């Protein structure tokens, strides 16, 4: 599926090892500190697609599928998929080629997309750089395919970031020499054939900043689908230029101020407001970026705060911001693990309840986004507009005039006071009825064009015209 096809999607990102077992157990042990395979499978995912689609997601992002190093290293198993050795075999832990094709097919029967995580930068190996038997790598079965062994120490030296190895002396990540035509050609043939064999709709490309930029256009073109890159840097002047060589990047620029704004009742709404406007103006296309606050590479949101109002606001932001929302499996069950491995919790141990506070919130926010998109072909290309901020509030507007979603978010938290915010700049006409689609109350635009937004409980407010909800299942 094309970048234009992907703008309307909403992604549930999961670890294949951690989301769902074939046996469907909600009690099978998964000690994150052990760093071992817990037994999640592609078939497990298929069996729980009602759970995912019930939140209004249109797509899943699964961790990498290639065969990995076999060892239980000092840092555990390759359960995450980022330590590949044989790119023409699948990780048998997750099932067979038929199981991966059945997951793609199951998603397509429900009108959903499959996005697969891929790594071009490196292989994995149990042991120090000097101990590497390059013959285990398929097809790159020679040192001649790799950059000489060295570690990245000077992160300001982009040449060293690209040419030296990730990992350490315990688990090394041998660095492919992506400047070699033979390596480019092998990767380009591989990615096009992966996409073809498994009917993959889009890719999340790992580790993008660690491969020189000239590699990426050929890789994105060979894939033949929308590619979103992991460029792990919060500076939009570093990260957004990657969108000149790849369709999208993960929105790490928004990540840091989004987390800071909502993780505390003292968070900066100014930094978030400012970064929305910087990305809007200075990134090649904010509507092809992926918005997130939680992943397997940072502490979960609820590790910073267990306040559920704060968690609802940040989830609403992720859904309603420019670009593709991305929610990480467990976020909807308020998982609070810290850094790796604590943030790789098994989703099945929640019992997959569809009545949890954040399952309901995410379902409500996805519902109005999916509905608005279905009625407004301009929604996904209207650049999100922050219209208001104060110490505890940010309001933003997105969508075609007359059909815009106006979202008011708060960091007051669950013991927030009750008050009326008089909101200017929403663009609705006087006397217009609006539905607040999270709590299903109505607000009327005043004679002056200001919206009297009832604030309470630190709750997020998501406004849409009542007249435009005719025939929808929203708020009845
Ligand atoms: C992107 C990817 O570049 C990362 C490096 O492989 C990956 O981290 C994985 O490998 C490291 C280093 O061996 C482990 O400590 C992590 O547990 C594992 O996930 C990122 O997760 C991936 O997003
Ligand atoms: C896809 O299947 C084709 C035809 O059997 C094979 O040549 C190719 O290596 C496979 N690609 C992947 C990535 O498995
Ligand atoms: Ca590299």
């Amino acid at each position: 599926a094309t970048p234009a096809d992907w703008r309307s999607q909403s992604i549930y990102f999961l670890l294949t090892d951690r989301f769902a077992r074939t046996d469907g157990s909600t009690t099978a042990t998964c000690n994150t500190a052990d760093q071992k395979y817990c037994g999640g499978t592609w078939q497990g995912i298929i069996d729980k697609l009602d759970y995912i689609q019930g939140m209004g997601f249109t797509a899943i992002w699964i961790t990498p599928v290639t065969a990995q190093l076999p060892q239980t290293t000092a840092y555990g198993d390759a359960y995450h998929g980022y330590w590949q050795q044989d790119i023409y075999s699948l990780n048998e832990n997750y099932g067979t080629a038929d199981d991966l094709k059945a997951l793609s097919s199951a998603l397509h029967e429900r009108g959903m997309y499959l996005m697969v995580d891929v790594v071009a930068n490196h292989m994995g190996y149990d042991g120090a750089g000097s101990s590497v038997d390059y013959s285990v790598f398929k097809p790159f079965s020679s040192q001649d395919y790799f950059h000489p062994f060295c570690f990245i120490q000077n992160y300001e030296d982009q040449t060293q970031v690209e040419d030296c190895w990730l990992g350490d002396n315990t688990v090394s990540l041998p660095d492919l020499d992506t400047t070699k035509d033979v390596v480019k050609n092998e990767w380009y043939d591989w990615v096009g054939s992966l996409v073809s064999n498994y009917s993959i709709d889009g890719l999340r490309i790992d580790t993008v900043k660690h491969v020189q930029k000239d590699f990426w256009p050929g890789y994105n073109k060979a894939a033949g689908v929308y590619c979103i890159g992991e460029v792990l840097d919060g500076d939009p002047a570093y990260t957004c230029p990657y969108q000149n060589v790849m369709d999208g990047v993960l929105n790490y620029p928004i990540y840091y101020p989004l987390l800071n704004a909502f993780k505390s009742t003292s968070g900066s709404m100014d930094d978030l407001y400012n970064m929305i406007n910087t990305v809007k103006s200075d990134c090649p296309d904010s509507t092809l970026l992926g918005t997130f606050v939680e992943n397997h590479d940072n502490p979960r949101f609820a590790s910073y705060t267990n306040d559920i109002a704060l968690a609802k606001n940040v989830a609403a932001f992720i859904i309603l911001n420019d670009g593709i929302p991305i929610i990480y499996a467990g976020q909807e069950q308020h998982y609070a693990g810290g850094n790796d491995p604590a943030n790789r919790e098994a989703t099945w141990l929640s019992g997959y309840p569809t009545d949890s506070e954040l399952y309901k919130l995410i379902a409500s926010a996805n519902a109005i986004r999916n509905y608005a998109i279905s009625k407004d072909t301009g929604f996904v290309t209207y650049k999100n507009w922050p219209i208001y901020k104060d110490d505890t509030t940010i309001a933003m507007r997105k969508g075609t005039d007359g059909s815009q979603i106006v979202t008011i978010l708060s960091n007051k938290g669950a013991s927030g006071d009750s008050y009326t915010l008089s909101l200017s700049g929403a663009g609705y006409t006087a006397g217009q009825q609006l539905t607040e689609v999270i709590g299903c109350t109505t607000v009327t635009v005043g004679s002056d064009g200001n919206v009297p937004v009832p604030m309470a409980g630190g709750l997020p407010r998501v406004l849409y015209p009542t007249e435009k909800l005719a025939g929808s299942k929203i708020c009845s």
